[PDB]
């Protein structure tokens, strides 16, 4: 069956195969030779197709895994969610994209998304990852990335076709530190967990406002970039209030209120993890 997928072989020109094994919500890549985590970007972590199905059996994997390197040709979009239970596409832009992208595509572990391959290159002004209000997302990927692969072909579209992928800017949304700041507030206890039922998710909001002041210098605008990304980001933040939205009147009473402000010269704090 997977062997005599057209793809497969393609593919199987490759010595850039892993393992998988699913650990808690996520797909871990697997060393197939020694059965260790496999880097992303580390060649001699990855084997053959013959060592990962090898190592499948030897480590009782899940399945087998394909990195994306920038010297191969190969292009990774994964359809998330977009299946109902019979395994038909539900959502009206993933129709579109398999109309006018015809390549290789599979149904993907989780049984409700597709992978598709392609031979090409992405366009530069496209983010690697959109978003849709139905709950479903498109990614995309050429490197830095492996893939899962079920060989569970889909439309029986069985082989990997060269196509410009300009296109996929109809679908994905264009593009034209936070995240150091965030790591720091993380690995010192100052990082919220998602309000359960019983709490006062706008007093959680202040006391994690506040120390939003302290970390990020009172930089109102830092400050709003990394509360949404928060596990207490809602719809309220940006509900028109009085003046100004709900937000942005957390985010100025916290500038206001705090004294005390972290200056990269490794300054320290007023409030406790
Ligand atoms: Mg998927
Ligand atoms: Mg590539």
């Amino acid at each position: 069956m997977i062997m005599e997928i057209p793809a497969i072989k393609a593919l199987s020109r490759y010595a850039q195969w892993v393992i998988w094994k699913k650990a808690a919500d996520t797909k871990i890549p697997y060393n197939p030779n020694n059965g260790k985590k496999a880097s992303s970007t580390d060649p001699l972590a990855w084997g053959d197709i013959d060592e990962a199905q090898a190592g499948l059996v030897r480590y009782g994997a899940n399945g087998l895994g394909f990195v994306l390197t920038k010297s191969d040709p190969f292009v990774f979009i994964d359809l998330d969610h977009v299946l109902d239970e019979n395994k038909r596409v539900k959502c009206e832009w993933a129709r579109q994209l398999l109309k006018e992208i015809k390549s290789y595509t599979e149904i993907s572990p989780s049984g409700d998304g597709l992978h598709v391959v392609v031979s090409g290159k992405l366009p530069d002004y496209i983010k690697h990852k959109t978003k849709f209000d139905d709950g479903s997302a498109l990614e995309v990927y050429e490197s830095g990335r492996y893939m899962t692969i079920t060989g569970e072909v889909f439309d029986g579209r069985d082989d990997i076709k060269e196509l410009d992928l300009s296109i996929l800017g109809e679908f994905a949304e264009h593009k034209i530190d936070d995240e150091a700041i965030i790591d720091l507030m993380k690995r010192k206890g100052q990082w919220p967990d998602a309000p359960a039922d019983g709490d006062d998710w706008s007093s959680l909001d202040m006391s994690f406002a506040n120390r939003l002041a302290f970390w990020c210098g009172k930089d109102i605008e830092r400050m709003d970039r990394i509360f949404r990304q928060s596990p207490l980001m809602r719809q309220k933040w940006d509900r028109p209030t009085a003046g100004s939205t709900y937000g942005r009147i957390t985010l100025k009473k916290a500038c206001d209120f705090v004294d005390s402000v972290y200056d990269p010269a490794l300054r320290n704090e007023s409030d406790c993890p």
